[PDB]
């Protein structure tokens, strides 16, 4: 009749792992046009979304279960130890200082990558000091870099449909902001080292002077854009490039990259393949090369999955780290805006610079000063070794495929060997009440955004991927929210108690690697939720609870797809998560050029 809980007085060892999947059938084409229209009947869609909400287990979790916690409903931790061996940079700095700071942390630039390059030898991403030292050292103009990206945009159409890395671009634009960048560079007064440096900002977030659409074809109409976000302003600070809008699933409910609206984006290792939701576009413009990085919103693991399927570092950052004013996730209590970058140093470097909490988060949530890793390895390189990589493995070896277990396993050794980390086993109890707390934790700030536009009649105007989700959403009742926020605590306790043992969680990102597109959801979409849930395995615990996440590519499978290692840190540890993840790459560079590869300075 009712189940009874706790957390506090809860013995570790009679927790056991439970690996049941959401089993839900996959609709494509008519059969899922036809079930949108099933979920939205009136007497035939409210019985119906209690059926299905009645099987996988949420309603036994909500509306039957007793719970004795306290609603925690946004991220609550206590203050921290300090990280060892950081660099504390102002609060209140500028991103031009900072950026100054964080080239103090990285090792001296060597040459030999960028001119002298060897005929024979393997291959590298072009870095963000690379493009900067052509820029000063006159061997190229940010006019140059940007028109040999114009006319790769207007060549291939990855502006255009059907297979749009971004769906907002002005040609007109991007010239005009590598003009002004080129005569600053002509002139001798470089603005910092991000000035020439091209970026995309994800169409969940405002960008002058493109709309933010969010993957609509209409929420331009009731939603318009006057200012840079606060993402946006920094970068424009520093003298970067604001290339344009990039792809991704419509308004940012998906964890595929499907958009049948605007257009799905392909997978640069392989086009056959997804890209990972819901930052599509911003994940394949970078491991294409395209650019140096990129800036995508994680709601649900929306940077650090696409992140692995590519082969590219993506960093979640702690809850309020960095201001999220200006986009559509704003208000949100598990969103969060992390930069996709092609190697550490750029993600590194872009993160110094849109680092900043807002005047409402920094009264709220009370954030201890940012730190820079020293990436120098003299003279001790002792810091990274000196940790307690906690995993558990019940929910690391939980993997579709085995290439991913054993491959994670390898950089576990490679750092247990190299650095004298020691692997503590640890446990994460009641891994299912946080799917079902954090489904309800972002559906409904979402929904409730686009409930005035949707009661407009514009509900018609959306993808039957979100329309399936709304339906969904719209059944979560008050009370359902209030049930989630108190697992939250719980799981908030759980972790925190963890973390007094080890110093992060290694896990691997996905439990799969990039899948196959099926040539029927290219038509109207979707709803496969045994793809989804291979997918949003590992990354809830960095979005319900605001921990600061990392995907550092590792390497390749069987069959040369990405495989991403996620490494989840103390609350405003993004200098510890950071720090490990320079040894990660060192003992696994990227080494294979993906099969849609564009090599600018040549």
């Amino acid at each position: 009749y009712q189940v009874m809980k706790r957390a506090s007085e809860v013995d570790l060892s009679t927790v056991k792992y439970k690996a049941e999947t959401m089993k839900a059938p996959h609709l494509t084409g008519l059969s899922f046009k036809l079930f949108v229209n099933l979920l939205e009947a009136p007497l035939i869609g409210s019985l119906i979304v209690d059926y299905l909400k009645k099987d996988n287990g949420m309603t036994k979790i909500f509306r039957n279960t007793v719970i004795p916690e306290e609603p925690m409903f946004r991220p609550e931790f206590p203050s921290q130890e300090p990280e060892h061996d950081v660099v504390i940079v102002g609060e209140d700095e500028s991103p031009i200082d900072r950026l100054e700071t964080a080239l103090k942390c990285l090792p001296q630039y060597d040459p030999s990558r960028s001119l002298h390059a060897d005929p024979v030898s393997s291959f590298r991403y072009w870095k963000i000091r690379d493009y900067a030292y052509a820029y000063r050292s006159k061997l190229t103009t940010p006019l140059q870099v940007a028109k040999r990206i114009i006319s790769i945009i207007e060549e291939f159409g990855y502006d255009k449909p059907p297979t749009p890395f971004l769906i907002r671009f002005d040609a007109n634009e991007v010239i005009k902001q590598a003009e002004a960048s080129t005569r600053r560079f002509e002139q001798g007064n470089p603005i910092s080292v991000l000035d020439g440096i091209f970026v995309t900002i994800k169409d969940d977030i405002d960008c002058l002077p493109h709309p933010t659409n969010g993957g609509t074809t209409w929420l331009h109409e009731d939603r318009s854009v006057e200012k840079d976000s606060a993402v946006v302003s920094k970068l424009r600070s520093c003298g970067a490039i604001l290339l344009g809008k990039a792809n991704m699933h419509e308004l940012g409910m998906g964890t595929t990259g499907n958009n049948s609206n605007y257009g799905t984006t392909r997978n640069p290792h392989d086009p056959k393949r997804y890209t990972g939701g819901s930052s599509s576009g911003s994940a394949a413009i970078v491991a294409a090369g395209l650019c140096s990085a990129a800036l995508g919103t994680d709601g649900g693991g929306a940077v650090r999955i696409p992140s692995a399927l590519c082969g590219i570092t993506g960093l979640k950052t702690t809850y309020g780290r960095t201001d999220m004013t200006g986009s559509l996730c704003e208000g949100g209590t598990v969103e969060i805006i992390g930069p996709l970058a092609s190697s550490l140093e750029d993600a590194f470097l872009v993160y110094a610079a849109i680092l900043g909490s807002s005047s409402a988060d920094r009264y709220n949530l009370k954030p201890s000063p940012p730190c820079f890793p020293k990436l120098l390895s003299h003279n001790g390189s002792n810091a990274i070794g000196s940790l307690r990589l906690g995993k558990y493995t019940k929910w690391f070896n939980d993997v579709s495929s085995s290439d991913i277990s054993d491959k994670c396993e390898d950089i576990l050794k490679l750092l247990s060997n190299n650095h004298g980390c020691k692997v503590v086993e640890i446990v994460v109890p009641e891994l299912e009440e946080m799917r079902a707390a954090h489904v309800i934790s972002i559906g409904s700030p979402t929904l409730s955004s686009l409930t005035p536009y949707c009661e407009a009649g514009k509900n018609s105007k959306l993808s039957y991927d979100t329309r399936t989700s709304f339906a969904i959403f719209r059944s979560f009742s008050a009370s359902d929210y209030i049930a989630a926020q108190c697992l939250r605590r719980r799981l908030m306790e759980y972790h925190l108690n963890i973390f007094k043992d080890v110093d992060v969680i290694v896990t691997p990102t996905t439990g799969m690697t990039a899948p196959v597109i099926p040539p029927d959801a290219l038509k109207n979409g979707e709803t496969n939720i045994q793809v989804t849930t291979d997918l949003m395995r590992f990354v809830l615990a960095a979005n319900l609870l605001g921990f600061p996440a990392i995907s550092v590519p590792v390497g390749y499978d069987k069959e040369g797809l990405p495989i991403g290692l996620q490494i989840m840190g103390r609350p405003w540890a993004e200098a510890t998560v950071l720090g490990l993840a320079a040894a990660v790459e060192e003992l696994a560079p990227v080494t294979k050029k993906p099969a849609i590869f564009y090599d600018i300075l040549n």
